[PDB]
């Protein structure tokens, strides 16, 4: 239930309902040394569908990784633009440490239909690059 619409400061409306996840997730490309076993599901503004092991906290986020399954964020926020660029959040996931796991999907304007990709874990908070045209201004 987030909106997946938002307008910054400067004025320029994005729109990323085309990447709300209706039937199946997204699937993230995973280059990385230690993707090998893991696969990343992702949603944006909506919730993950039904995940074997990440179901009943509104999943944003999960990893999948030899029958093991990690909720790494919730859908709460809506994409953030806060300079141009664009973030959504997804926290309070799993139990990681003394905290619990985030996950953070970065959006780059592309003139192409991309793909989430894993790009960086940063302690306790999975960081993913999409670039993708429905991260650009909306008419
Ligand atoms: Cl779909
Ligand atoms: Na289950």
């Amino acid at each position: 239930s987030v909106d997946c619409q938002v307008t910054d400061l400067a004025g320029n409306e994005y729109d990323l309902t085309g990447l709300s996840t209706v039937r199946k997730p997204w699937t993230a490309v995973d280059t990385s040394v230690d993707g090998r076993k893991r696969t990343f599901y992702l949603s944006v503004c909506n919730p993950l569908p039904y995940i074997p092991g990440c179901q009943g906290s509104a999943v944003g986020s999960c990893l999948v990784s030899e029958g093991n399954s990690w909720n790494l964020g919730v859908v709460q926020m809506s994409p953030q633009a806060a300079n141009g660029s664009l973030s959504i959040m997804y926290v309070n996931g799993d139990k990681c440490g003394n905290q619990r796991f985030s996950t953070r999907i970065t959006f780059e304007c592309a003139q192409i239909s991309g793909s989430p990709a894993f790009q960086l874990q940063d302690g306790c908070e999975y960081v993913f690059i999409w670039r993708t045209v429905e991260a650009c201004p909306v008419v």
